[PDB]
């Protein structure tokens, strides 16, 4: 099942989308109530309201060898502003005054369950399902700040979607990243030093995680920049692919 | 006017809090605190109801080092604790067993009143609900080994809120005061703000929107130091008042 938000000509709904040819249906709601979009007649939101927005940096092997083997380090996990939230095709707006703003492709966990000191064996009966997130990301300010926040946390910084996936194995799947057509990031699940359990179990450790709260699982090598007139594709095997143009704004 | 958040035979409410001595009134406010305030008419006294948290912020937003000792400033740092951290007045502080030290911060709170972004400084005040007191807590070892403050400052309960907001404060010159088990730790005046409170509303609305009910925190004076199990932690403002809570370690 993939569930989402969408924008119907009678308003917003979270639906059910199911079909991969554009003869597709949007479902409304789980107890489902009748009413039927298509999906070619509505736009598709971010697909949860999310409370709070969990990103790590560093956690992807460069390879699958080394390793391995020895413990990585513990996670180092950040916060990004639920107003940073953007849903697919909704252009990103790059600060006039920030560079570079580099895409971070990344496998996105939407919690389901309220929840506190989640071992990670069993961190699949708090989660809902999962998207796509980039972790966009202003690197000056990173440098600049010391803390990460700012960098991360401008308006449209977080574009999450384009629907949930309820029953996804996550373990291995591919994570690739798209401008303009041009393979810059690409990866696998595999590859990940702190899987989906870990952190969840590091993040619900410190904090209460919310019905709708988003962990981004971090991002591979290739991070690069973005600037106006960019199309930054972000296509997970298995999810699909979360698509958002870029603009600059004037000065 | 003060107002706050209660926990009432009723329910929750916000309410204007009105007197100082036994016979306080709590006057309750239809729905929200933000516009022009509505009663409703109904009230309760004080004594019979429990403060809360006085805001259910979206988001809480700090910065780190904020005070002069009595060189220009670097540009402000800004930084995110989640709302799970908030708690209110006398509610438990509660330590990670593994986590030493954990340090108090007291701050002056800014409540953010109305929904903007690009503020200019000079204009602050108009989307300004009011403020309140707040208590920066963190845990130091976490702080230092993950570069990134947010967990070391984000666990439950590390951001303690209240007693209410006030919103006809001049905060350009109030006295800002920590006591451990009755020992100052911490005494500057907000005169002493390296970013002042236009300044930081006008840096954090440039990056984010800001909602009615989201929180800045300005910053701590020298004096941050350690809280342990069995402590109480009071952060007192001058024209506000004082936050209070106890602190367990789990
Ligand atoms: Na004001
Ligand atoms: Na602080």
């Amino acid at each position: 099942m993939r569930l989402g938000r969408i924008a119907s000509p009678d308003g917003v709904a979270f639906v059910s989308i199911e079909g991969d040819g554009p003869d597709a249906v949007c479902k409304e709601i789980p107890n489902f109530t009748g009413r039927s979009w298509p999906l070619a007649d509505v736009r598709l939101l971010a697909p949860i309201l999310a409370s709070k927005v969990i990103a790590v940096g560093k956690n992807y092997a460069a390879h699958a060898e080394e390793m391995g083997g020895v413990a990585p380090e513990d996670p180092v996990i950040f916060l990004k502003p639920n107003t940073a939230i953007i849903g697919p095709n909704v252009p990103i707006q790059l600060p006039a005054d920030a560079d570079p703003v580099h895409h971070e492709g990344e496998l996105a966990i939407v919690i389901g369950r309220p929840c506190k000191d989640v071992p990670a064996a069993r961190a699949a009966e708090f989660i809902l399902g999962y998207t796509i997130g980039n972790d966009v990301s202003a690197r000056d300010q990173q440098r600049k700040d010391g803390q990460w926040m700012r960098a991360k946390g401008h308006d449209t910084f977080c574009p999450l979607g384009p629907w949930i996936v309820t029953d996804l194995d996550p373990s291995d799947v591919e994570l690739r990243t798209e401008v303009n057509g041009q393979v810059r990031q690409r990866s696998r699940t595999s590859l990940l030093l702190h899987d989906i359990g870990r952190l969840v179990e590091w993040t619900s450790a410190v904090m209460t995680l919310l019905p709708g709260d988003v962990i981004l699982t971090g991002t591979p090598e290739g991070v690069g920049p973005i600037e106006d007139g960019d199309t930054v594709s972000i296509t997970v095997e298995g999810i699909g692919t979360l698509t958002n143009p870029v603009v600059r704004k004037g000065k």
